[PDB]
């Protein structure tokens, strides 16, 4: 019971999705032509129109218009959100210190929606490698693992199926663009000395989608693997 | 108006999304996802569950169960596009500065696609006197007389009523007090009041009708 959707919803349909979403503390969104009122301590009006309705768990409301980035209103959380029926069904949204209210008259309701949402050492990838070289190439070979010269880069020299040397520069974190500089650098050092046989691999979780970009300008190649947790 | 599709296969996703961005509509995705945001300015979320709401103005939307604010968001006037990778990923372009958010899709919960854009009283109460009050005689703000024979006094409002017509009809009713005395009554015509110029409206003892343009 992750999300309950209904299209074009009912008034007694309304009034179930959106109190049972008020109740469980689950996240309600409403697609709707409406009409918008702020009365406070800075007034605002807004008349009839489409707009989408996001009510959080916290009590946070938000109303967003068709453009622009920022709510066209919105309520803080602490504050006091209830559906309340009048000619048109009508969401109050009551904030507190200060008290002032926001009124959104739904004139008709595309949708509601409940969408229930929960809140909120680079070595062992290293040593991962070597107790299944399969995680990387098929028959990959892995030699040594290298580290801190000059730095604290980690690094992973083998061979790979068909015989050609190759370096894997491990990142722990997201794979940056500095990352693929210096395997690019360690490439170039082995296709100095053993020659151009050579392909680096880049592992880390994921990169930047730059970093992509310098990896196949480059000649280099990404891998991806996931640190132990 | 609204297209929506519950736990999609990618060809689902890619589908409404490419719908969203041909027809200038609002796409709405509840999903649980990784969110990355690079540039200059850096920002790593992990995952959890998340609303995503795409502008057709360009504006990208990331809200997570709580507080109020964006979690990440890409400014009015940027680049969203849709591309298959381990997990479908949608990638938010800013540009000038140039920076980027993509949000790695794990599980897709919904896909949605949401149209947009949107961005006197005096005789018509000498005409239908009933109105205000059922048995209401009209006579000339507004004075009238109240089926009893008494003096009512309408102070007339077209938008939202706060409190300013309140305290001039108190003072109205005041000076009609003076002159007639008790059970003449003021009354605050408009199509919404306020909490405030509702409570004032009600401790000096004034009345309310709804009447709208």
């Amino acid at each position: 019971d992750k999300v309950t959707v209904i299209t074009s919803p009912s008034t007694e349909e309304l009034v179930s999705l959106v109190n049972s979403a008020l109740l469980e503390e689950a996240m309600l969104t409403i697609f709707a032509r409406c009409k918008v009122h702020y009365d406070g301590r800075a007034k605002s009006e807004l008349g009839s129109g489409d707009r989408v309705i996001i009510v959080k768990p916290d009590g946070s409301f938000l109303i967003h218009q068709s453009k622009k980035r920022e709510p066209v209103n919105w309520q803080p959380p602490g504050s006091r959100v209830r559906l309340e029926l009048r000619e048109n069904p009508v969401l109050v949204s009551i904030r507190r210190k200060p008290r002032e209210t926001l009124e959104v008259e739904l004139e008709e309701v595309y949708m509601v929606s409940v969408f229930r949402a929960e809140d909120y050492s680079e070595a062992e990838m290293a040593e991962l490698i070597f107790e299944n070289p399969e995680v990387i190439e098929p028959g990959f070979k892995p030699l040594f693992r290298e580290k801190a010269i000059g730095t604290g880069i980690v690094a992973v020299l083998g061979r790979d199926s068909d015989g050609n040397i190759v370096v894997l520069e491990l990142k722990r974190r997201r794979a940056e663009l500095h990352a693929v500089r210096q395997l690019k650098s360690y490439v170039e050092i082995l296709r100095e000395e053993y020659g151009d046989k050579v392909r680096g691999i880049l592992v880390a979780p994921s990169l930047t989608s730059g970093a992509k970009r310098l990896l196949e300008k480059e000649g280099l190649e990404f891998r991806k693997l996931e640190p132990p947790k």
